[PDB]
């Protein structure tokens, strides 16, 4: 007998019940392979992973956003090439998802889900304030909605400021809308002014403009994602900029365990910006998966083949958690919120990975720091953009 160890960040009880049913089924079909799921909370996982990967405590598999840390971990010899065990994975999963985890002919991981960040909103609170959420197409319209919400005495936005990344979604999206894919491409290459360019300065300027409306909950800087999601679920804030995993999370974090119910819930894409080079269809999100740590056993790929299979992924789409990567599992996307989000992801010409993840722990950490820093007045838009660029050039 051998044990496959998979480290993950999932907290949802319905997701874990599905994962455990899949593991139980796999263990019956593979009597010599056991599966151990190892939970570590998102923030703790990101901070502790570097130590874990250099140690004897490392698992076979661990959750991954791809992006910058994945590239450096692969180059540093911290991952295991499973190309010789990837045939079924390649047959059952999206080609793009598989390619996100492949480098230099080496398959270092496999995809689990794709996601979109957008504005979840409360239709009940919007109606109270006089706002038609389906009519918010522009950033100026969004800001007008913020003012209306404030006028009605409703906290406009819930944000998990303590964790930083929930605020970075604003800076990132504004940069995307101002500059388009081309400004971002130049910035990654450090061409011209790079990340210190006009679109990134504009992003901070517009973030500062939002912040000046005081749209967040009191104490937002001490709030993590869980608190922010709870506030939205408890009808105490009208808007939550977040990935699509929030649907189930806001319900779990609500005191009533239901949150904003479907009749009261809306979702909108990030709006467009006047004079911007970006399109409203461009999406921020990503392709998340599981990476193989150096030393991973072949049985880990056998587990992954089954865990990421069509039937498995169909269940996870049916419980409204993920937009799947397994071929055919999109049949599980019956919920209209998730069905629409899946079409946006598919139609997106630019599908950008979360900036913090695209840039790696250091430079992404700077983006996270400057997002809350702009809001708090620590740095100006210009200083913020310059910091990102300088850290990126050194990387
Ligand atoms: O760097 C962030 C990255 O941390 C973020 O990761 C999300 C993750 O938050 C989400 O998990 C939720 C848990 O945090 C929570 O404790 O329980 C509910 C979970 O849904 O899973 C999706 C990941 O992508 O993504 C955005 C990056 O900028």
């Amino acid at each position: 007998d051998t044990t496959v160890r998979m480290m993950h960040i999932e907290t949802d009880p319905n997701v874990l019940g599905v994962w455990e049913e899949i593991a139980k089924d796999f263990e019956a079909k593979n009597p010599d392979i056991k599966v151990n799921l190892e939970f570590l909370e998102n923030e703790a996982f990101k901070a502790k992973l570097p130590t874990l990967l250099q140690s004897q405590q490392k698992p076979d598999l661990f959750y991954s956003w791809g992006g910058g840390n994945f590239q450096v971990r692969a180059e540093s010899g911290l991952l295991e090439d499973m190309e010789g065990y990837s045939a079924t994975l390649n047959q059952e999963l999206s080609a793009a998802g598989m390619n996100a985890f492949k480098i230099d002919g080496k398959q270092y991981g496999a995809p689990y889900m794709v996601s979109q960040v957008g504005f979840w909103y409360n239709k009940k609170l919007f109606k109270q304030a006089g706002i038609d959420g389906e009519s918010i197409q522009t950033w100026d319209e969004f800001l007008t909605a913020i003012e209306k919400l404030k006028a009605a005495g409703i906290t406009p936005i819930a944000v998990g400021g303590a964790d930083k990344w929930p605020m970075h979604f604003y800076w990132s999206y504004l940069a995307m809308r101002a500059g388009g894919q081309e400004a971002f491409a130049a910035a990654m290459q450090d061409q011209g002014d790079g990340f210190a360019g006009e679109a990134f300065v504009r992003a901070g300027e517009e973030l500062k403009r939002l912040a000046a409306l005081e749209p967040f909950q009191p104490g937002f800087m001490a709030a993590g994602y869980g608190e922010s999601a709870g506030l939205f679920g408890d009808y105490k804030a009208a808007i939550h900029l977040m990935g699509d995993w929030d649907y189930n999370f806001q319900a779990q974090q609500a005191v009533d365990k239901k949150g904003v119910v479907d009749s009261d819930l809306g979702f909108m894409n990030f709006p467009v910006l006047k004079g911007g080079a970006g399109a409203g269809s461009d999406t921020l999100g990503g392709i998340n998966g599981f990476a193989f740590a150096k030393g991973a056993k072949p049985e880990a790929a056998k587990w992954l083949e089954f865990f990421l299979n069509e039937n498995s992924q169909t269940k996870l789409a049916e419980i409204d958690q993920i937009i799947p990567v397994a071929k055919g599992a999109d049949k599980g996307l019956k919920n209209p919120f998730k069905q629409k989000i899946s079409q946006t992801i598919s139609s997106a010409q630019w599908h950008q990975v979360f900036f913090d993840q695209a840039l790696g722990a250091d430079v992404g950490g700077v983006v996270n720091d400057i997002s809350v820093g702009i809001v708090n007045g620590d740095v100006t838009p210009k200083e913020a953009a310059e910091q990102v660029q300088e850290a990126w050039e050194m990387r």
